[PDB]
């Protein structure tokens, strides 16, 4: 046992816990890959560092000399934020003035030069500014979590293995929600390379199931269902696409807290419902599914996920 040179040696090597009370009635088992345990409690912590580490080894960027830029409103902002933090990188994350003031604090806290755009233009208003700021900045650098290959690479070298070596090769199916598609692909390719019978089940919002023939729509399952095929996503690897609604996802994310003591984000719930539904198909008795729980639930107190219990809060008045 030794001391890590810095916060970045702490990335990866996340734990595997079974689902007990929620998997009621399954003939199969479901192990949860807890990315919430990542240093900044998110799976993005892998692509954040990965993409930087990579552009570094390639010699395309150098601390303070280069100026990382990146369009995103989700966790990769944080995964990048703390990696740029320890490695001394000026960072600029573009996102509409819409995203909570908290997701703004967290990056500010990391010295992230967050730049807000028109909260009506959505992602385009962000990427515009993003791209803009790039063409504008001499030594600016666009990471592009959806295009960059370091993304699935990292998953091919760690998440992939971690899962394999975790289940000791007995893994029967890999369940993952598709955001940039990096995880499912990267880690996915590596398992298939260790066993072709391994099944990669893709998960996406029922309300925005594009890989199911459906049309992109808005949903609450924050973190996946980008409404399109990220270049890094290699759909051919997917053996099946399970769809889940923002509602099951939510509910499931809640049962997870009250029955497993796993406080997780709504994307994790969805990945879990998916995994349990599969575990219940008769023909899968005895099989092992590994579902990725992408984030911790504390970074969602200000979201649809907590509105319910949130009233139970402010409302309830003190007792004497
Ligand atoms: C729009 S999409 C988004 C993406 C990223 N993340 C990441 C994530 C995911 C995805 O994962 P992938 O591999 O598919 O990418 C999920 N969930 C969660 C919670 C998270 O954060 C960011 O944020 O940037």
């Amino acid at each position: 046992s030794r001391i890590a040179k810095d916060v970045t040696e702490l990335i990866g090597n996340t734990p595997l816990v079974y689902l007990n009370n929620v998997a009621e009635g399954c003939v199969g088992r479901v192990a949860a890959k807890l990315e919430m345990m990542e240093p900044c409690s998110s799976v993005a912590d892998r692509i954040g560092f990965s993409m930087i580490s990579d552009a570094e080894k390639k010699g395309l960027i150098k601390p303070g000399e280069s100026v990382l830029i990146e369009p995103t409103s989700g966790n990769t902002g944080v995964g990048l934020a703390f990696t740029a933090a320890a490695k001394g990188y000026k960072l600029i994350i573009t996102m509409p003035a819409s995203m909570s003031t908290e997701r703004r604090i967290i990056l500010l806290a990391f010295g992230v030069e967050l730049v807000l755009t028109d909260p009506a233009k959505g992602m385009k208003g962000a990427i515009a500014k993003a791209e803009e700021i790039l063409a504008k900045t001499p030594n600016g650098y666009m990471l592009q979590q959806f295009e960059n290959p370091a993304n699935p690479k990292i998953h091919y070298e760690t998440t992939g293995p971690e899962i394999w070596k975790g289940t000791g090769g007995k893994i029967d199916g890999f369940v993952s929600g598709i955001g940039t598609g990096g995880t499912i692909t990267g880690a996915g390719k590596y398992l298939k390379e260790q066993n072709a019978n391994v099944k990669l089940y893709g998960v996406e919002p029922v309300e925005s199931a594009i890989l199911s023939g459906g049309k992109p729509g808005p949903h609450k399952i924050q973190g996946i269902g980008a409404g399109f095929i990220p270049s890094v996503l290699n759909v051919d690897l997917i053996d099946e696409v399970v769809q889940v609604s923002s509602d099951e996802s939510i509910d499931m994310a809640r049962q997870l807290a009250l029955k497993e003591g796993l406080l997780v984000g709504i994307s994790s719930g969805a990945a879990a419902a998916a995994a349990i539904k599969l575990a219940q198909r008769p023909e899968n008795a005895g099989k092992l599914f590994v579902a990725i729980f992408p984030s911790f639930g504390e970074r969602y107190l200000s979201t649809v996920l907590f509105d319910a219990t949130r009233k139970e809060a402010e409302a309830m008045t003190f007792e004497a």
